[PDB]
């Protein structure tokens, strides 16, 4: 997350930290995630497409820091790693960038909801917030594009939704961004999501209810002028989410 503010997991209890076990024993951070049900975590396929081995991944809930065992956190293994069959990645654009992770503890149990571990409500069909609506993003991703390390403490920021017609402008992304994708950025281009925030939530408060409107997918650089953050429009993938979680 470029700019914004440092936060703890109590402000984002649906946020899931996904790590990977390397051959040798080393563990590194991969992507962010969102708990939609006690057994399921939703993320992006581009986070796992090159390493589709479910045994390699570790999922944390109620974790506030990258290398700290936060009080009340829960560690999980991936029982089932479901990737979207029609996933593809162009020069910039990532298509069907949605993945489901069935989480399981070593005792074979799903997430136990608490103060720091909660689910995020899925949006309703054809009911997304209008352009200009302020939405929040969370992640352990880069603070600056030039950084190679990720921040230790969890970060959050507020970005405004950009219409499809505005994001399809030549100086923006042109025809590369589709109706299945949602654009969101800072009008002053100072704050944005970045490398490492991928798979993370884009939560919008619509009609008094907090909902998982987007999933961090792609973007040209980080916090660049006329280059918004592109998010997987969750509302479109509702029949896919329902069928693969049944
Ligand atoms: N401009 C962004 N918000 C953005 C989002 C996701 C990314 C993933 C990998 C590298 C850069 C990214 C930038």
């Amino acid at each position: 997350i470029i700019g914004g503010e440092f936060t703890t997991i109590e402000n984002q209890p649906w946020f899931a930290a996904i790590y990977r076990r390397h051959r040798g024993g080393s563990v590194t951070y991969v992507c962010g995630g969102s708990l939609i049900s006690p057994c399921w975590v939703i993320s992006a396929t581009h986070c796992f497409i090159d390493y589709p081995k479910k045994e390699d991944y570790i999922v944390y809930l109620g974790r506030s820091r990258l290398n700290s065992n936060t009080q009340g956190e829960m560690k999980f293994e991936v029982e089932n790693l479901i990737l979207h069959k029609d996933y593809s990645a162009d020069t910039l654009a990532h298509h069907n960038d949605i993945a489901l992770l069935k989480i399981r503890s070593k005792e074979g149990r799903c997430a136990q909801p608490s103060r720091t571990i909660q689910t995020i409500a899925l949006p309703s069909m054809y009911n997304d917030p209008q352009f200009g609506t302020s939405c929040e993003i969370t992640g352990f991703g880069k603070e600056q594009s030039t950084d190679y390390l990720y921040p230790e403490q969890l970060k959050m920021t507020v970005v405004k939704l950009i219409s499809h017609r505005e994001c399809q402008q030549p100086h923006y992304y042109g025809s590369e961004v589709t109706t299945k994708m949602l654009c969101a950025a800072d009008p002053q281009w100072k704050t944005d999501s970045c490398q490492g925030d991928s798979g993370g939530p884009l939560v919008c408060s619509l009609q008094g209810r907090m909902t998982l409107t987007g999933i961090v997918s792609w973007g040209r650089g980080c916090a660049l002028k006329d280059k918004p953050g592109v998010y997987t429009r969750v509302s479109h993938f509702l029949p896919w989410i329902r069928s693969h979680t049944k």
